[PDB]
């Protein structure tokens, strides 16, 4: 049961296509059309079929060119209300039918973010973007919006003649709208069937710049030319990835580089990943990202979670198959280094919700809960370390990739549960049974906090991390002479980013520490923004005044939120800061991602 939909389920009805033809309005903030839904009956006898909606606006429904009967329920809060739509005609099992729905959406769409051209990058033209996960599909047209029925799909988007519409499918083409001059129609084709969350659309002024075979980046013109340079790895990051994953199905894999509002650090839309600019670093340092989001093109797409009680499936797996893209290319050691800065990443997940919170267990339970509440590092992390801990127990990582693919091969165009996921283990590691009933299952599926067991980590490049992190903490102030902008002359940008994720760990740190930092380091200068993130964490948590326009200038200037929510939770837990942080929302909230918005706004307790 998929707890999160109010559709008829996959054992009712399945949708099988969706043909969408729609017209996107920015004076109005609308996306209005059809969606013409091609449905399977499940069952004998089927009289009516429940559809999810959040926000829409239904004009009609038509079946056999006739209109037909339907009613929306009583909102549910996120879940939105259901749609009920009654059949003209009985159907029997495996009969398929088409449904076309005239709808509209709500300019306070959760699945959308309309951009005035000030919010851009040109300064000329609006930009409108979707984030369809986990579940605002719902919010852009009406569907079984859950995992566990996937769908090919096909479009026509009309837009102003000056803007290009991006979607997760193959471009099929463009032409003049042959009802309007002043627009053009793009047109798209998905063939691999996909669940709705993987529906996305971008319309705005777009540039391309081919980077690989199969590979073209997407922005808008100011920011092509650093995307093309800072992506350049993606075709070789594809080679290792189909080596591991078996082939890649998709035909294309291209990037949109989004405005910086863009919430996440990407989405493995397929055909079109989504990347936050936040990655723009100028040296290829953040592209584990790619690697992470060219991964769920096998783990994620191909195999998808049934229900989002099960998104640790997609996550954790992605996380391990990311992990041994940058080990091939940057070697174990660097390998090991991630994995262990990731169970870090655990451990501060962990401290926040604290060690028996229900958000900290591997398999969730949504009942109730907003996705986008529960959304956090724990199925990444947690997931990751029970498949490295696996790895170990099983005989290293040659043997778990076999299992990894043939996983994926099992599985695939299919949605699955843990317990699917845990047959499958067995099935393949039958003659190493003994040892995998030596897991504790129930502690690392089902129980909160960190893991019962933690893997083994190479600490070769770490060591250095930890060194000089611990230098800081235990010098007094007769100490801070001795630190120099030579300690880092060895440290990488990836070892700088953990020496500050360890120093951050044991926050605060005295005041006079964290101006010497500045005054040998100067962090103020670095651009990166995991590092400038950490840092700027570092000084607000350490009550440095003079970092509070830093850490307000970021939190507003981009809004990936893994950088937005805790820098203003951060301003808002600092006396110094905290009217300025909740004055700072308030003024920007009506310009924010709404999923963003909602969030700042709960974590600030502003409503
Ligand atoms: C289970 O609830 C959720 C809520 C939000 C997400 C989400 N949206 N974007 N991302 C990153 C790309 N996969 N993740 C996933 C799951
Ligand atoms: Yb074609
Ligand atoms: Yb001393
Ligand atoms: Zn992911």
């Amino acid at each position: 049961v998929d707890t999160c939909s109010l559709a008829s389920p996959a054992s009712v009805c399945r949708t099988k296509h969706l043909h969408l033809r729609c017209s996107v309005d920015f004076t109005r903030r609308t996306l209005t059309g059809t969606a013409a839904l091609t449905v399977q009956s499940q069952e004998d006898n089927l009289r009516s079929l429940v559809l999810d909606t959040k926000d829409l606006t239904i004009e009609k429904v038509v079946i056999n060119g006739q209109e037909v009967k339907y009613a929306l329920g009583e909102r549910q809060s996120y879940k939105g209300s259901p749609m009920e739509i009654s059949l003209p005609i009985a159907l029997s099992k495996n009969q398929e039918i088409v449904i076309e729905i005239s709808f509209e959406t709500s300019p306070k769409s959760s699945a959308l973010q309309w951009l005035t051209p000030e919010q851009t990058s040109g300064k000329e033209h609006p930009y409108l973007f979707s984030q369809c996960q986990a579940i605002h599909c719902r919010a852009i047209l009406p569907c079984q919006d859950t995992p566990s029925v996937k769908l090919t799909y096909t479009a026509e988007v009309s837009v102003p003649k000056e803007l290009v519409a991006l979607m997760s499918a193959i471009r099929d083409g463009e032409t003049p709208d042959p009802e309007d001059p002043s627009r053009k129609i793009y047109k798209f084709i998905q063939k691999v069937p996909i669940p709705c969350y993987l529906i996305a659309l971008v319309v705005g002024a777009l540039e391309s710049r081919q980077i690989g075979p199969r590979t073209l980046v997407w922005s808008e013109k100011e920011q092509v030319e650093k995307s093309a340079y800072e992506f350049s790895e993606t075709e070789s990051m594809l080679k290792i990835a189909e080596d591991l994953g078996g082939p890649y199905v998709w035909g294309q894999y291209d990037l949109l580089v989004l405005p910086p509002s863009f919430p996440y650090g990407g989405m493995e839309n397929p055909c079109l990943t989504f990347v936050t600019p936040t990655l723009l670093a100028g040296d290829k340092s953040l592209s584990n990202v790619i690697a992470h989001e060219i991964s769920h093109s096998w783990t994620g797409n191909l195999v998808t979670n049934k229900t989002w009680d099960h998104f640790w499936l997609n996550e954790g797996h992605t996380v391990y198959l990311e992990r041994h893209i940058c080990g091939r290319l940057f070697g174990e050691k660097f390998r090991h280094f991630n994995a262990l800065g990731g169970w870090g990443e655990l451990q501060n997940s962990v401290k926040t919700f604290g060690e028996t919170h229900p958000f900290t267990k591997l398999v969730v339970d949504l009942t109730d809960i907003d996705p986008d509440v529960a959304y956090s590092s724990v199925p990444y992390e947690k997931g990751f370390a029970l498949l490295f801990y696996l790895e170990q127990l099983l005989g290293g990582p040659e043997i778990f990739l076999g299992f990894l693919k043939a996983y994926v091969e099992k599985f695939s165009y299919k949605s699955i549960t843990t317990d699917d996921w845990k047959d499958f283990l067995y099935s393949y590691f039958k003659d190493k049974v003994d040892v995998l009933n030596q897991v504790d299952w129930n502690a690392w599926l089902y129980s909160p906090g960190l893991p019962p067991i933690k893997p083994n980590y190479d600490m070769t490049l770490t060591n250095a991390c930890i060194a000089l992190s611990q230098r800081w903490i235990t010098a007094k102030e007769d100490d801070l002479n001795s630190f120099n902008a030579t300690d880092l002359k060895d440290l990488s940008s990836h070892q700088l980013n953990e020496f500050l994720a360890q120093t951050l760990q044991r926050a605060p740190l005295p005041l006079g520490h964290i101006k010497r930092m500045q005054e040998v380091y100067n962090f103020n200068a670095i651009n990166n923004s995991e590092i400038r993130f950490r840092w700027l964490r570092l000084c607000i948590q350490s009550k440095w005044e003079d970092a509070i326009p830093l850490a307000l200038k970021m939190a507003t200037e981009q809004g990936r939120m893994k950088f937005t929510r805790p820098l203003f939770k951060d301003l808002a837990a600092f006396d110094k800061s905290h009217d300025q942080a909740v004055r700072t929302y308030q003024e920007h909230k009506a310009s924010m991602h709404p999923v963003t918005a909602m969030l700042v706004g709960k974590d600030l307790k502003v409503d």
